């Protein structure tokens, strides 16, 4: 069921490292932004998945320190702790080529652009579910941002919009509630 | 399979009124968007349902015409011979109390609206696509906001991000390529 699926996946920020098949996980995080939709198939999401030593230095080395700084102008413990964190960044080379393409939609691609890394996040994230593995969503852009593509020597044009922490579960989900349908979906014929 | 209930769905142009069960359809429409992720789980998503009789106006009534004019400053046809459309709207005023409540992340709060509607829009998508249904995604935004809202009596707040025309499949979807993923994955340990 594809509706189970989608209500399977839940943020949880309770994660550990109790992870069986890395390999599998990887295959699925790949196969998940493949099968997402963009426009124009144009493919913007880009991703830097780390684990291990590279998760430790991103959390210790680079969001630590970034956020004191910052904040001068315990919850990381927890990001650190999971198994890794996927970095979700947007291609704004491709973006600018599709602007100067179609220049009277250009105002449309950053827009679809927003959209296509919103729907990628979340398929990998509802993919990681499906493995049994939590995750949760956050962003230390544009904090963080230099650093990484220092660090990792990304490409000027990766512009990121989110981090997905993912790992085992440790504890459950939160209580979440919805909205009353009636005032978000209104049905006419 | 969640990676397959992904790889099901597509754009589909060809589509008819072949719907068994349109209380289904309804049904499945709203899970796809309850069990949706957004942020602070502000869900900022609206939608307006059409089928039917409201089907033919939006494409005969309103598009055709603000189409018309908007150039002079055969697809519509296949867009009304679809089973209904489905047009997502971000609530603003959602947005805004967001931005007063949370005055130094306001700047956040329009990216992760516009993130959520990409979000509802896909899970919606791949909804239909495992209940059989095709649909494409249209965005005739901002042309016909003020006509929709005003003929279905919307909210001002509406921001009318996307509509989904969606129905039985009359023909299969087109080829698509896919990017290397050597030029949109990075993995370090
Ligand atoms: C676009 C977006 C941005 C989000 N931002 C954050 C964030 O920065 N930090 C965080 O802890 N959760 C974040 N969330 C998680 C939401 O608060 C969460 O998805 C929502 O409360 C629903 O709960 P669920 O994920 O358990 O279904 C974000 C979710 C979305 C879709
Ligand atoms: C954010 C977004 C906006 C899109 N805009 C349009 C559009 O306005 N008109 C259209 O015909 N297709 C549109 N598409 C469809 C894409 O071109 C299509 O998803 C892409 O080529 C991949 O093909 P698939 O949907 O068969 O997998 C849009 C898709 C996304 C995710
Ligand atoms: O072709 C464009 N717009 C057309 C006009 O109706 C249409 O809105 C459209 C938008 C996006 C698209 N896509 O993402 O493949 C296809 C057609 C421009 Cl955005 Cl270049
Ligand atoms: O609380 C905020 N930011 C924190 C600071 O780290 C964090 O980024 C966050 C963002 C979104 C969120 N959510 O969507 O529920 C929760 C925490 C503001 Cl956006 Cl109000």
């Amino acid at each position: 069921s594809f509706i189970k699926s989608l209500e399977n996946r839940r943020t949880i920020y309770a994660l550990g490292r109790n992870v069986q098949d890395e390999e599998k996980v990887i295959e699925t995080i790949k196969e998940a932004v493949r099968f997402s939709p963009t426009a124009f198939n144009s493919q913007t999401g880009r991703l830097l998945i780390l684990t291990g030593d590279a998760q430790d230095k991103l959390w210790d080395e680079i969001v630590a320190p970034e956020l004191k700084a910052a904040m001068e102008a315990a919850k990381l413990d927890g990001f650190k702790a999971a198994f890794g964190t996927i970095l979700f960044f947007e291609d704004q080379a491709v973006v600018k080529n599709l602007q100067e393409q179609f220049a009277l939609y250009a105002d449309n691609f950053p827009v679809w652009s927003e959209q296509g890394s919103g729907i990628i996040s979340v398929n990998v994230w509802t993919a990681l579910a499906e493995l049994g593995l939590g995750a949760n969503l956050q962003h230390y852009n544009p904090l963080i941002d230099e650093a990484v593509a220092k660090e990792w020597n990304l490409p000027e044009s990766w512009k990121l919009r989110g981090q997905l922490v993912f790992g085992s579960i440790e504890a459950p989900a939160g209580e979440k509630t919805f909205m009353d349908d009636a005032d978000r979906f209104i049905v006419a014929k």
